[PDB]
């Protein structure tokens, strides 16, 4: 269902999201103009979320309940568990005493992302490619 090539069509919040993150304005100008592509893949237990786009490119690799270390694109270093809730991947990112949520969903010919950090919430949505 997650399976595919998927091109970012709309964004809502993400500026407010990474800010409220901790990441610094250079980073967020760059990031927020970015349109990546997230590429998804599967083979046995091991799920490939890719993310490319002319800012930065990123990946990780995981077992769907196994904490895994992630260097994420605004450079922090997290503890990241990714498990599958109802049809929802539900990634979550520990660092420093703080948390932020990631679902990835899949609604009608989307897949929506909607990621969590304290009182804002971006809402970000990719089409197949
Ligand atoms: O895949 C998606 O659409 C987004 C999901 C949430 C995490 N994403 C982020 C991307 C980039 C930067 N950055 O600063 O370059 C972030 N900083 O925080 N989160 C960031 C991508």
């Amino acid at each position: 269902a997650f399976v595919g090539t998927w091109k970012l069509v709309s964004s809502e919040n993400f500026d407010d999201y990474m800010k409220e993150v901790g990441v610094g304005f250079a980073t967020r100008k760059v990031a927020g103009m970015a349109k990546p592509n997230m590429i998804i893949s599967v083979n046995g237990d091991v799920i490939t979320i890719k993310s490319e786009s002319t800012f930065k490119n990123t990946e990780i690799s995981f077992i769907l309940g196994q904490e895994f270390d992630e260097v994420t694109a605004d450079d922090r270093k997290v503890k990241s568990t990714i498990t599958l809730d109802g049809g929802v991947l539900v990634h979550v990112q520990k660092w420093d005493g703080k948390s932020t949520t990631i679902k990835r969903k899949r609604e009608d010919d989307k897949l929506v992302v909607e990621c969590v950090m304290k009182g804002v919430t971006s809402t970000r949505v990719y089409e197949r490619a």
